[PDB]
């Protein structure tokens, strides 16, 4: 079924305008972005929308994300744009911040999992800008994997889960980010952090006062969805383990872990900077942006080994690690060690 569009070199229009035509016509489209790769529908074009869930396997509360290209785009879809929304825009827009809002009676209710709120988001991507612009229709486009495996970055990732159940993939190279946009929910004041992505809470906080956190970024469970990223929780086939604490106790802590699972029998994976002696190991990078940007490639490197355990070194939450540690601790299932210096 699918068509695949090599444009991680140069951007011709006419290949666009293939998978413009596609998304016109109600089929699916797979694009690049600077957060994950997404898998998009013409977010006007409900059946088109119910396609997205059902290749996906996606639980229809789960919400999507519209994507559009210019601001005169976001008046259609929402009512009751506030002031801070429109703060927001002109700083971080095109950008990895996704504002929900009061939706319109032009978003389905298919694309907001029932809601009366929507969530939308301008990306700084010229590929996912240009399809927007070239398809005349706004794109409604959660992350481009099955459900319950981790996020694509490349479009490699999404080939291996969608390739030949999907109309177009559009590969343009690795995404820069690696981690999800940032949702604020600008539906109440104050505003409220529904998810950790891509711009840092702190270069929001700088223009907006103080913001929420709503308690989802730290594990509650949630039973409504406002946003993607909130409830649901599969993003695997591995016993996921987080140790976190200062570093030279925290690989001290992996070592005896590594040990103990092969002492059990068990095919150890690890992620982080540390040299182990694992089954697999994945060096993510020394920066918390060279982390975000290799974490899913990473996880997905474990799950086509078949290891049975993995083990992470945290990070510090803060710049993008709020969000790795976010992801990393929704996988894992919060299975957390802490290992702390000693006060006595
Ligand atoms: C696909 C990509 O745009 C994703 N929905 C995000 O917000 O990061």
């Amino acid at each position: 079924m699918t068509i695949i569009i090599n444009v991680r070199e140069r951007i011709e229009e006419w290949k666009i305008r293939i998978a413009a035509g596609f998304i016109r016509e109600g089929k699916l489209v797979a694009f690049p972005t600077e957060t994950v790769y997404g898998l998009g529908a013409n977010a006007l074009d409900e059946n088109a929308v119910k396609r997205i869930f059902e290749a996906k396997g996606r639980p229809a509360d789960n919400p999507l994300i519209i994507h559009i290209a210019s601001f005169e785009q976001l008046e259609v879809l929402a009512k009751e744009i506030p002031e801070e929304a429109e703060m927001l825009a002109k700083r971080f827009w095109p950008g990895p911040l996704t504002l929900v809002l009061p939706k319109s009676e032009v978003v389905p209710r298919v694309i907001t999992g029932g809601l009366d709120t929507v969530a939308v988001r301008m990306p700084a991507h010229e590929i996912a800008l240009k399809l927007i612009e070239l398809s005349e229709r706004p794109i409604a486009a959660p992350s481009a994997n099955i459900s319950g495996k981790p996020s694509p970055t490349s479009a490699h990732h999404v080939a291996e889960d969608f390739y030949g159940k999907i109309e177009c993939i559009i590969d343009g190279g690795e995404t820069r980010i690696g981690v999800e946009s940032t949702v604020i929910d600008l539906t109440e004041w104050p505003p409220v952090l529904l998810r950790p992505g891509g711009l840092p809470l702190e270069e929001i906080e700088k223009v907006i006062g103080e913001i929420r956190i709503h308690p989802a970024v730290y594990g509650k469970s949630v039973d409504t969805a406002k946003a993607p990223g909130m409830k649901y929780r599969a993003a695997p086939s591995a016993e996921v383990i987080v140790v976190e604490g200062p570093r030279d106790k925290v690989r001290r802590k992996i070592e005896e872990l590594i040990a103990k699972f092969k002492e059990e029998g068990k095919k150890v994976g690890v992620i982080g900077s540390g040299s182990y002696d694992a089954d697999e190991v994945f060096y993510l990078g020394d920066t918390v942006e060279e982390i975000a940007r290799n974490l899913f490639k990473a996880l997905r490197h474990m799950d086509r080994t078949g290891v049975d355990v993995i083990l992470a070194e945290g990070v510090e939450e803060k710049g993008l690690g709020l969000a790795v540690m976010n992801r990393l601790r929704k996988a894992s299932g919060y299975r957390i060690i802490k290992v702390h210096h000693h006060h006595h």
